[PDB]
């Protein structure tokens, strides 16, 4: 769910992911796709590809179960959707860590609707 | 459009629209409706319930054209619906702003999926 998502980019960046990633650029957070904006949105970009086969699982709403072990997401579901999802989730959690260098501030509470379209997944 | 309300959210409140009225609650911002939390949020529950009384004018995206003037919200406007909703998107500024004693920063990133669902308008 919202819950394992966010615990999971504040985990990796040390950030709070609902104000830095909930309304960053035109991928990340609410809402769904367009075209990215920088690589931190480009990570959402895949994140939310990476949703679409989950058809499946809430992606927002069903609760799944992971460990933080040696500072390492250890992803531990059986079922198949959630297993997935939370894959998901910790591909994008990394992904936002590796690319902090280039945050940028500005987008962060990005107003979506004057996004251009996004290629499809 | 989203500027023009952000920009008399600013005018009235003195505060950053975006990181403070963006994802308030389960009405302020992105999305829809839902039960609200507090004053603040029934604020924007009335300002999108006002949104569905207009007659085809966008109000995330057609510009309008309002004035500051001594330091009031004054909707201009020819075309009355970007002028209804020139007046949707001033009131909502105005009850933020006569609301802000009771804003409650713990509702600002709110996850909104979570939210309970609104009556209807
Ligand atoms: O963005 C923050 O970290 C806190 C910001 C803030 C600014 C003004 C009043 C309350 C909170």
């Amino acid at each position: 769910s919202l819950f394992e998502l966010g615990k999971m980019i504040l985990q990796e960046t040390g950030k709070n992911p609902a104000k830095s990633y909930g309304a960053y650029g035109c991928n990340c957070g609410v809402l769904g796709r367009g075209q990215p904006k920088d690589a931190t949105d480009r990570c959402c970009y895949v994140h939310k590809c990476c949703y679409k086969k989950l058809t499946g699982c809430d992606p927002k709403k069903d609760r799944y179960s992971y460990s933080w072990k040696d500072k390492t997401i250890v992803c531990g579901e059986n079922n198949p959707c959630l297993k997935e999802l939370c894959e998901c989730d910790k591909a994008v959690a990394i992904c936002l860590r590796e690319n902090l260098g280039t945050y940028n501030k500005k987008y962060r509470y990005h107003l979506k609707p004057f996004c251009k379209k996004a290629d499809p997944c």
